[PDB]
């Protein structure tokens, strides 16, 4: 089996993407965050606290004749940014652009915290990271992907992320008319859970390439670039009037300006990301002050390849025995 779903920006900034997702019968299509940086597939809902809910769509489980509690399992999380949801467990029917899974733990949030609730875009989310991460107690759960693998031509997804416009997410299969020249693989580490990589170095604009192994996470739910801040301020110094703002909370840079290319390693491959991926416009409505897309991941505690990133190459996610990622240029 296969499945092949458009993914789409959120808003003009491309913070986020959302893939329609089909949950219960008949079909309830929720627009869910792909995330490979966690592993809880959960979803606004009919228990959602009423106050948390500002324009989502909600999973009804009652409305689905094939949702089944899961008697005794409850599910809590916290994110990157300080955002987090909670609540008990489901089984239902979860297909992603056809691709079909019986059984799958849905999520159904309880609480939602602030962020959560002001994205009226964002239905839930759906996890791709390892299944090691996933938050239900007392039996932890499989994600999507690792229920669907056995069932797939090939046991791997695509995430081609566009740049101010719609993507795909492929499960099962390569897209050969999706990227140029090949695709350059790397291994994966997954003793965090995470899509765990190393990058080989980096190039600001037309300058030389600096070879130096950069561990980091591929996390399609994370917006931007984190990077050590070594390589951030080698970035930012070549920006007129760019700094470090502890106010704005990062790098920011005048919106007059012309933005270089950041390039990435990926073994002997590089990946390109033009300077206008890198442009986040205004930190507020009309100033002339715009946020980078670049910044650094000092006190995260792992540099984390983000859409910024992500967006600029076809990103292969082999869940083969030995997992490992691909790259390429498109
Ligand atoms: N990957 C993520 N998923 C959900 C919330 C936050 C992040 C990253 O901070």
């Amino acid at each position: 089996s296969t499945g092949s779903a458009t993914t789409t920006p959120i808003d003009s900034l491309d913070d986020a993407y959302i893939t329609p997702v089909q949950i219960g019968t008949p079909a309830q299509t929720l627009n869910l965050d792909f995330d490979t940086g966690s592993s809880d597939l959960w979803v606004f809902s009919s228990e959602t606290t009423a106050s948390e809910v500002d324009g989502q769509t909600i999973y009804t489980p009652s409305k689905s004749t094939t949702a089944k509690l899961l008697s005794g399992a409850t599910w809590s999380i916290s994110y990157g940014d300080g955002s987090s949801s909670s609540g008990d467990v489901y089984t239902d029917t979860v297909s992603v652009g056809g691709l079909t899974v019986t059984g799958q733990a849905v999520e159904s949030a309880k609480k939602v915290s602030s962020s959560f609730t002001e994205d009226s875009t964002i239905d839930g989310l759906l996890g791709l990271a390892f299944s090691t991460l996933n938050t239900v107690s007392p039996t932890q759960q499989k994600t999507f992907f690792d229920n669907a693998k056995a069932s797939l031509d090939s046991p791997v997804f695509t995430a081609d992320l566009g740049y101010h416009a719609p993507g795909t997410y492929n499960f099962g299969f390569i897209d050969t008319t999706a990227y140029t020249g090949s695709i350059t693989y790397t291994a994966v580490s997954t003793k965090q859970g995470f899509w765990e990589w190393t990058s080989t170095g980096y190039a600001v604009g037309s300058g030389t390439f600096k070879s130096t192994s950069i561990d980091g996470i591929a996390d399609t739910g994370t917006t931007l670039l984190y990077l050590p801040a070594t390589v951030v301020s080698a970035y930012w110094a070549q920006v007129s009037g760019a700094k470090s703002s502890s106010s704005v909370g990062g790098y920011v840079f005048p919106c007059s300006a012309t933005l270089p290319s950041f390039t990435f390693g990926v073994g002997s491959a590089r990946i390109v990301i033009p300077g206008d991926y890198i442009d986040f416009g205004p930190i507020s409505t009309g100033s002339s002050s715009c946020f980078g897309g670049i910044q650094s991941s000092a006190g995260i505690g792992i540099n984390i390849f983000g859409d910024v990133a992500l967006k600029a190459a076809f990103v292969v996610f082999n869940g083969a025995t030995t997992p490992t990622l691909g790259f390429a240029s498109k």
